[PDB]
């Protein structure tokens, strides 16, 4: 048993390093160069990695894991027993691989055209319309057009995708794909834990929602906003209304305290995508954390190519499983939003670099939420008016009015995201368990959009619509609950790191730049990779083991007080009791 187990793990690790590296190369080549040739080569490398996964997975299942002495070895073998998609018979596997490729390509190439006129891509064109347009009809054209072209096109693939991903999950001992995905957390209480955290953020979200709804009523008119109903989904400055910070101009608490056009500041000062990533790299090293290798700068795709290549523009970070080659792929735009995204992606890279010496099976975050949180933690400090001023992107600080303005800007991103990030996998888990059929995909999506976010579609949906498909993570088959987890725990990390850095005063005023004490907490946790259950890494960072909304609540407490006073004086009804309302 124990000698065979150790040898197996050693053999698994050295062979996986080679196969995964080769696969990552082909995957990268496709993602940064969408052609028939790179598609063919990718689909072929799929079969190579599946061969390897089957070989070692079949072998791993011969071990009685719960009868093994060593913890690290037992944990590796348990994981290898899960073949994931390689559990599918050859015919279903090739079909599944092709479906995944087809969905990603469809989404990444979709355009929205005026007749006899120009065609708009999602990045940057439609994103910019959603962020900057203040015309109801122009916002609707982009919102609907994007769903018409990307969402509807995904529908033909989705039922078969569901069938095949569920089949793979069952062949690996799970009840469905949702079961398989949730198991990434190793937390039996997950669904209830997440529900409790969501409920805790309700007073803050409802108050933000009511305040923003009033400001939209002001701008877009009484005929288009029901002050007791859900908010039309196209008015929040973002394609998915998942973050609302682009309508800051419509909702400024104290318009007498003006803040700098940060984008114009970045453009004027000649900021480029490369500069944005260099500044992120500097923040990590200021903490005593690792710099990205010279290779990163050579091989990364940090901006949309202009040589005619079709690419997957959605930001992502890549581990090539050799401990040397790490890359980011991002169609970076020069603005504050993408500066935050650059930091998020550099957090993934930092995690890769930190756990690079673990066996490849353990080269994952403590849970998927941890991997998402790292970059966002640093970005919280980056976002402070004090720090932005030090980058010469803001002029100031430290009036109460500028303070509530700052908290509002942060809430529009961080608070608004809470119900959306909770909502995506509530929908998918119910698709995977068979409670939502292909007949009810869209209707149940909107039911949840209403229930959790208090949003309504600006135009009634019809048969053939598949709005979930217009969101990257759906055709791309990337689990989403990690983002909800991330947003809760990143505030816990911020609080702990700030304490470790000797910050006193309001949490939202903390900037951990150059804190070696903060860097050390992060490094120790990240080095664990997936080697221990996640509460150990939580414990290392925060001095306790639990997920908790208390840090986020504390961060936003002065804003909650302000919102309650403001909403009360205008007599807002919190929530959307007129829930059937649409515009
Ligand atoms: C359970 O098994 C794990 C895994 O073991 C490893 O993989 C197996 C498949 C097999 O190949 C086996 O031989 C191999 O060890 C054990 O985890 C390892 O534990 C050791 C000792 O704790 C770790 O050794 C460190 O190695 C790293 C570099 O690889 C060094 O940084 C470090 O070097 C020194 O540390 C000492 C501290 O005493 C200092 O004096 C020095 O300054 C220097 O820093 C260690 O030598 C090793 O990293 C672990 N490997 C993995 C993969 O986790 C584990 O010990 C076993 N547990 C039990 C209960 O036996
Ligand atoms: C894009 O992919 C094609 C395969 O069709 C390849 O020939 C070409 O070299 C690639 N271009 C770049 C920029 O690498
Ligand atoms: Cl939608
Ligand atoms: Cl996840
Ligand atoms: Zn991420």
């Amino acid at each position: 048993d124990e000698a065979e187990a150790s040898k197996f793990v050693e053999e698994y690790d050295r062979t996986s390093q080679v196969v995964w590296n080769e696969y990552a190369e082909a995957n990268w080549n496709y993602n940064t160069n969408i052609t028939t040739e790179t598609s063919k080569i990718l689909l072929q490398k799929n079969m190579q990695i599946a061969q390897h996964t089957l070989k070692y997975g079949t072998q791993a299942r011969k071990f009685d894991v719960n009868q093994l002495q060593n913890t690290t070895i037992k944990r590796i073998i348990k994981k290898v027993q899960d073949l994931e998609r390689a559990a599918l018979p050859a015919q279903e596997l090739e079909e599944y691989n092709k479906i995944l490729l087809d969905m990603e390509t469809t989404y990444s190439v979709a355009t929205v055209c005026h007749p006899q006129g120009s065609c708009l891509q999602l990045e940057p064109d439609l994103t910019n319309v959603m962020a900057t347009s203040r015309k109801y009809e122009d916002l609707l054209w982009a919102w609907e057009g994007w769903r018409d072209k990307a969402g509807r096109a995904i529908l033909q693939f989705y039922p078969k995708y569901v069938e095949l991903i569920n089949q793979a999950a069952r062949l690996n001992g799970y009840v469905d794909a949702g079961d398989s995905w949730r198991s990434m957390y190793e937390t039996p209480s997950l669904e209830q834990d997440l529900e409790r955290l969501f409920q805790e953020l309700q007073p803050l979200y409802l108050n933000l929602h009511a305040y923003v709804r009033r400001a939209l009523h002001r701008h877009y008119g009484a005929q288009h906003i029901n002050l007791e109903g859900p908010i039309p989904a196209h008015l929040l400055g973002n394609m998915w209304a998942q973050t609302w910070s682009n309508i800051y101009d419509l909702v400024v608490p104290f318009p007498s305290a003006p803040s700098m056009d940060t984008t114009e500041a970045m453009l004027k000062q000649g900021w480029t995508p490369r500069r944005m990533f260099k500044e992120a790299d500097d923040f990590f090293t200021s903490l005593g954390l690792l710099p990205v290798p010279p290779e990163f700068w050579q091989k990364s795709m940090l901006e949309k190519p202009t040589d005619g290549r079709e690419v997957v523009c959605h930001a992502s970070a890549w581990d090539f499983y050799n401990g040397k080659d790490f890359r980011i792929k991002q169609c970076t735009t020069v603005n504050l939003e993408d500066l935050v995204v650059a930091h998020h992606e550099m957090g993934h890279i930092q995690y890769f670099m930190q756990y690079k010496d673990l066996p490849v099976a353990l080269r994952e975050g403590a849970n998927p939420g941890f991997h998402e949180a790292i970059g966002d933690v640093l970005a919280l400090s980056v976002s402070t008016p004090k720090h932005l001023h030090s980058l010469n992107l803001l002029s100031s600080g430290g009036s109460d009015e500028h303070d509530i303005n700052f908290l509002m800007k942060m809430a529009l991103d961080k608070i608004a995201f809470i119900p959306f990030s909770y909502l995506v996998d509530q929908w998918r888990w119910r698709v995977f368990d068979g409670s939502i059929t292909k007949e009810n995909y869209n209707q149940e999506w909107w039911s949840l959009r209403l229930k959790y976010q208090g949003l309504c579609p600006p135009v009634p949906r019809t048969q053939g619509d598949f709005d979930p498909g217009a969101k990257f993570h759906i055709p791309s088959s990337v689990p989403y609950i990690r983002y909800f987890v991330s947003f809760i725990i990143q505030f816990q990390f911020h609080e702990a790191l700030c304490q470790a850095a000797g910050h006193t005063g309001p949490l939202h005023k903390c900037d951990i730049y150059q804190s070696k004490e903060a860097g050390q907490r992060l490094a120790t946790a990240m080095k664990l990779g997936f080697s221990r259950p996640w509460p150990e890494a939580m414990q290392l960072i925060t001095g306790q083991p639990q997920m908790s909304a208390s840090a986020m609540l504390s961060y936003f407490k002065p804003l909650l007080d302000w919102l309650r006073t403001e909403n009360e004086l205008h007599g807002e009804k919190l929530g959307w009791p007129q829930y059937n309302w649409t515009p």
